[PDB]
């Protein structure tokens, strides 16, 4: 579960629903963190 403060220094990227996790599914440019948002 991630954060608008984002709970992932550079492990997981977030989702708008607010979910950390890798791969393609997670972020879709749709993310809250900083270490995400590539493809």
């Amino acid at each position: 579960a991630c954060s608008s403060s984002s709970p992932c220094p550079g492990n997981q990227c977030c989702s708008k629903w607010g979910y950390c996790g890798l791969g393609g599914d997670y972020c879709g440019s749709g993310c809250q963190s900083g270490p995400c948002t590539g493809a």
